């Protein structure tokens, strides 16, 4: 098994694929986890979603290598067998955004925050084909988003990156938060290096607020955890600001 220094570890209910893991979350939603090796470190793992709607597959976050984005796609057909209608993409940074060029070559229609996009060169990621733009409460002006089915795309405000996105997925009781979320028993914080440390728990309580019935909350680096990660990870952002 591949046991990573950083991001959760595997356990029952996982299902190893090629070098990625798969987890059901709900009947038509799938969590992904990739794994980047890194020098001196091991590997750290990311999490993404992969969501059915009726006759077609929505996907949430790249894996951190095209070669790992492309066993994702190969995972889809094998255990869905339906059509990537599109993929959501939740800020540039190579966890989120590294395997773009797979989605590019396979003719998924890819969607990141306008900001996402213009960042996307200086980040060394290559930009999403279609900018979600937001309205002044965080919420994504619709027309930018068009059949997105269940995916509830919410800009919570500057916090790991100023670009974070975070996603409800209606008709379920999970919302994603990304890398601006972390578990209710985290330690850190994580990389602040891109972070915006006076608005981020203004921005996690705006995720908590934007989807406020969601009892699962999926996040980046560990499993699906309770409100209580967003709460937690708020209370470590008031002792930043
Ligand atoms: O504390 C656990 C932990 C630590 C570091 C990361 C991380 C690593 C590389 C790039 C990164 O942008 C990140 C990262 N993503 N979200 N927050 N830090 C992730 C999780
Ligand atoms: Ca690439
Ligand atoms: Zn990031
Ligand atoms: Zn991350």
């Amino acid at each position: 098994e591949i046991r990573p220094t950083i991001g959760q570890q595997m356990e029952t209910g996982d299902q190893r694929f090629g070098d990625l893991v798969f987890r059901q979350l709900a009947p038509n939603v799938w969590q992904h986890t990739s794994y980047l090796d890194m020098p001196g470190f091991g590997a750290v793992a990311s999490n993404g979603l992969i969501v059915r709607d009726g006759g077609r597959v929505l996907v949430v976050d790249t894996a951190w290598t095209d070669d790992q984005t492309a066993q994702i796609l190969n995972w889809i057909k094998q255990e869905i067998n339906l059509p990537v209608a599109l993929a959501v993409v939740t800020h540039a940074h190579q966890d989120k955004m590294g395997g773009m060029d797979a989605l590019h070559a396979a003719g998924i229609a890819t969607y990141a925050n306008a900001l996402s996009n213009q960042l996307a060169p200086q980040e060394g990621m290559v930009a999403a084909q279609h900018s979600l733009t937001f309205a002044a409460n965080g919420w994504v002006e619709p027309a930018t988003a068009p059949n997105f089915g269940p995916l509830k795309v919410f800009y919570p405000g500057p916090g790991h990156t100023s670009d974070n996105i975070t996603v409800g997925i209606d008709g379920t009781d999970i919302a994603f938060g990304g890398c601006l979320i972390k578990d209710s028993k985290a330690k850190s914080l994580g990389n602040l290096g891109d972070a915006d440390t006076e608005h981020y728990a203004a921005s996690a309580r705006a995720f908590g607020a934007a989807f406020p019935k969601a009892s699962m909350i999926v996040m980046s680096h560990s499993a699906p955890d309770s409100r209580a990660a967003i709460t937690h990870t708020a209370r470590m952002a008031d002792k930043l600001r």
